[PDB]
């Protein structure tokens, strides 16, 4: 149940904010790396800061032509409002039933009395499905190193040529 | 599990600001409590003819009673919902699905989303007595807020 570096990323299907099924392997078949951003909660201070920082660096991410998939346990309805309010130009996926967080081993048993919330984590998956980058924090106040995520995603894109 | 005329089981849940709210502390203030369960903040409501995202829970502010709105959404999502709709009452998060099991007001599966609150209304007297109960198996079916205000004002009136 551990998603190690160089290992194949487990496939999953999740509804996005508009209730459309998004499958990781179908995304990878497009030929661009996938950036999986797990976050504890829509509308929380750090998650809003995190998704807005990735939005402000979208142009740098679109150079690498990378697919960004942000994931939390919030409903697609909550995720739709959160995407619209922040002008997020990528898909937010609902792991409402806790299947994906258990699969990627990125969950908090308890956060502020809320059970089984996603940990803040970032994975970069190559088109062949191998995990090329894994960042997981036990403290949700910590933010990923954005510039390094964008740099590593761009490095995969350039290596694909 | 929870019948009209019997004692409403007590519970404590965090509100939109993470402040714990206990049902019996609320009742102790001496006014009935109106419990409104709802599946999801920012989700649509439908009649036989109109489907909208316009939530009408704000009409319950008129009731001479304390209003407690409950969904399984996080307190952060509930804070956004409370602020958008300018709701003057507490929104409680049953994130861990304990209150919906207790009041037996849950959908096993709604559009692939497991253990979601049914649309429901309980009017509880200060002594703990369930003086009004309305439950629907249709997650889109909003209660008649004017009838809830009507029953709540009546229940608060009978109070001796």
């Amino acid at each position: 149940g551990l998603v190690e570096l160089g290992e194949k990323a487990p496939d999953f299907t999740l509804p996005n904010q508009d209730f459309e099924p998004v499958n990781l392997y179908e995304v990878l078949k497009r030929g661009r790396p996938a950036v999986l951003i797990f976050f504890p909660a829509a509308f929380s201070p750090v998650c809003t800061k995190e998704l807005c920082t990735f939005r402000d660096k979208m142009a740098q991410l679109e150079k690498a032509n990378a697919e960004v998939l942000a994931i939390s346990v919030d409903s697609p309805w909550c995720l739709k409002k959160f995407k619209d309010e922040n002008r997020l130009a990528f898909n937010l996926l609902s792991d409402y039933n806790r299947e994906v967080i258990k699969l990627y081993n990125v969950y908090h048993e308890d956060l502020k009395g809320l059970k089984m919330v996603a940990k803040r984590a970032v994975f970069i998956v190559k088109p062949d499905g191998t995990v090329a980058y894994k960042w997981v924090t036990d403290n949700p106040l910590n933010e990923p190193d954005y510039d390094e995520v964008v740099r590593e995603a761009n490095k995969i894109a350039g290596e694909l040529v």
